[PDB]
């Protein structure tokens, strides 16, 4: 839906994946807690439903994410080689 394409879930997740990637690309490949990610992505408000979704679905089944010590890291595709 148009009202969904804006960023009702996908936009938020896309910005998170992008941020995590770029950060992991720079050097900070280390894991980050949920809230730590929200801050930089500017999604601290987000919504309990959205945060929950990210915590159990997105940052759990997304191939570009790696769950470590409860926190969430970025999973490299195949290494830049």
């Amino acid at each position: 839906a148009l009202s969904g394409s804006s960023g009702y879930k996908f936009g938020v997740l896309a910005k998170i994946v992008n941020y995590m990637k770029t950060r992991h690309q720079r050097g900070d490949t280390h894991p980050l807690t949920l809230d730590e990610i929200l801050d930089e992505t500017q999604h601290l408000d987000i919504g309990l439903k959205q945060k929950q979704w990210l915590m159990t679905e997105a940052l759990v089944n997304n191939p570009k994410i790696e769950v470590i010590d409860g926190k969430y890291a970025f999973k490299p595709k195949y290494n830049v080689r």
